[PDB]
């Protein structure tokens, strides 16, 4: 298996959202990922591409034999991922202490939204809920409107799977010197708060407010926002640095002297009206051409379906073709031990076969 | 130093955005992190709480002495982080090939937006630019408006620093076999694309469209969105699974028999109108009470300033106090080798004293 994580062994108890994503990236980077699902949900070659780079086995973990078969996998493995409510793995007899009996070296990786304990620890939830509680969701969207969910990118993946991964791999490093595994408690409400640490810093130095739509990076700044163009498509402007901002104005055809100052926030509505009129006067592709090779920080805002036609995307192979269409190639990239193209999710294999393979 | 990354030595060529955030987290988890800034841009004790868990040293890398002192630190370190345009470290004599000759165990971590090559590799940018090209930005916001940036959460941090961290830690794992370092190429356009792999999968199977504001997780679903309450504050609804949706309806006082089906998309306008009116009839804190300890997936949308009074946040110590402002505690959490409270920014230290300390 290609990638820096060649020979890492990972057992994934099938859940939803962050756990599968973390498991995927491990797979992507060449880890040996065995996913235990329940026989009831498994009907054919699973067609969720988030289950790439896996071997899928079924096993009723409530049966005596399914438990036993699972503890044998875990004994042969480096990392266990689970994404159930607290208590769940314990009652299956798959809890951290049961696992430590058969393998004191296991990285035991617990992926929740609310954490392992506390008043909300048994509440069901999705991304939108974890980010509502810690300030993040309130800060996203236009000021005159209700907050908008940034898909499930921030709680599940950014503040969720990714911290699970940082924990699994930091624990593996610690183990190199201690001989021992341990438990990683990755809570989305915690990870996403670290993910947004820059805002908490800026709030302390009076550089961020709790008003939605009134900040440098939330869409409130005329030089950090999207603009609608003549064809109804959009560009993104991110010209924070004054030098980049100046280059943008020249390219728009605007004389900096007739404008309010870049950072005079009281005059932001006025500045925005002037930039809005300028961007609206040509189409998106025009601006893409005009600002190619510039530091103006102006880029076309592409829909998913257009991304495969963008030179910079094509030439770095950020995507590979599959199945219905494009999927992202592994990230990040490695000079010596390079990941390879993901393997699609294969037919269910039998859990004994896997045990043979790992003896 | 407390945490799983105790003993890891890290050299950070001072930059902005992802590279400092990645460096912060390594320090958060116990790494010994040394940040080389230019003297040009230092004055006293920093106020930027993203520079916690850090030693700061200054050094004109353009000079012969600076270059040589930098190369000494790098010789004695596990990891180098740089976030400059491609070619910068090469030109400065701190490129991968130059570092490899003084330390072939080094993990050489390159944090960019566009990548090390391709047509956009020299253009300036920020988060909004990198997520504009790979389809992400176009997918965020309401259907009747231009896209709204999800702060800088998706490109800088979730799709940036976090992939940098996974690459560093994956490469460190690999170095346990090989005895050799390597180059990690983390580009925000690639990282963020993997962060959104779910949507690429669902697009392939017809379960996600390119229309903004018309999908399950982008605000288009009445049961995954925010709602305005009587007091003008908001709740979040994430009641995807039918059993949780049912619990929400009961809490709202709506009988299922008077509503359209939860997933009859043609009648989402009606359903939204019904939920809207119901949520609008009481204030946020009413809903928060009703639905505490429930699986209804309804939570208050708190502002930064209110977070510190939420019971679940207090009890798990998701935050600590520091300099007239709360800040997030490290994530994730480790059972045996727990992180400690971050150390605030300190005054600059002499680069010699660091070399001495490190031998
Ligand atoms: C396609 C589009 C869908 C996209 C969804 C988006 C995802 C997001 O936005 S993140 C949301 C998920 N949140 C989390 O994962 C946080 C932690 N997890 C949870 O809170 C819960 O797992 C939750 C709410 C998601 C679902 O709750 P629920 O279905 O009650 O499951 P959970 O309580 O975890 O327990 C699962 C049960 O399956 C059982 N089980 C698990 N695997 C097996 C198996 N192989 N065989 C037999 N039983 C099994 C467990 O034993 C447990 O049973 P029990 O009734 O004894 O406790
Ligand atoms: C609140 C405000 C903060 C904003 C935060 C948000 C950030 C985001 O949303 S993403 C971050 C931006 N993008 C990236 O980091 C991607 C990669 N980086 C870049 O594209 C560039 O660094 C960029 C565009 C940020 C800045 O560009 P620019 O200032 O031209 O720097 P760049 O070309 O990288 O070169 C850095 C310069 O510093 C010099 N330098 C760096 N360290 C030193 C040193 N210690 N001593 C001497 N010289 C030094 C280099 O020599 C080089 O100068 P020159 O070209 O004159 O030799």
């Amino acid at each position: 298996m290609a990638g820096p994580l060649s020979g890492l062994r990972v057992v994934e108890l099938a859940g939803i959202g962050p756990g599968p994503h973390a498991a995927m990236i491990l797979g992507d980077l060449g880890a040996d990922v065995v996913r235990i699902d329940r026989p009831s949900s498994v009907d054919g070659i699973s067609r969720d591409a988030m289950l790439r780079n896996r071997r899928i086995v079924t096993a009723d973990l409530k049966s005596d034999q399914g438990l036993e078969l699972a503890l044998k996998l875990i004994a042969k493995a480096d990392v266990l991922i689970e994404g159930y409510r607290p208590g769940v793995t314990e009652r299956l007899g798959l809890g951290p202490e049961e696992c430590a009996k058969v393998n004191d070296r296991l990285i035991y990786a617990r992926m929740t939204g609310w954490g392992q304990t506390g008043p909300r620890s048994q509440q069901a939830g999705h991304d939108i809920n974890y980010i509502s509680l810690n300030g993040i969701l309130h800060a996203i969207g236009r000021g005159d409107e209700r907050p908008v969910p940034p898909l499930n990118l921030v709680g599940d993946f950014g503040g969720g799977s990714m911290f699970l991964l940082v924990g699994i791999l930091a624990a593996l490093w610690e183990r190199q010197s201690s001989g021992k595994g341990q438990v990683v408690d990755a809570a989305m409400v915690d990870g996403s708060s670290v993910l947004i640490q820059m805002m908490w810093a800026m709030r302390a130095t009076g550089m961020w407010t709790d008003t939605r739509g009134a900040n440098m990076l939330d869409g409130g700044a005329p030089y950090y926002d999207t603009y609608e163009c003549a064809d109804g498509r959009y560009v993104a402007v991110g010209a924070i640095e004054p030098q980049f901002y100046a280059a943008m104005l020249a390219g728009l055809g605007l004389d900096a002297a007739e404008l309010p100052p870049q950072n005079d926030r009281a005059r932001w509505p006025e500045l925005r009206a002037l930039l809005t009129e300028a961007f609206a006067s040509h189409d998106r592709d025009h601006w893409g051409a005009v600002f190619a090779n510039s530091d103006a920080c102006v880029t076309p805002v592409l829909a998913f379906g257009e991304v495969h036609n963008e030179p910079h995307i094509i030439e770095r192979n950020t995507f590979y073709e599959a199945n219905g269409g494009w999927q992202p190639m592994p990230a990040p990239r490695f000079s010596r031990t390079a990941s390879s193209q993901p393997r699609p999710p294969a037919a269910t294999i039998d859990i004994e076969a896997v045990l043979t393979d790992w003896d």
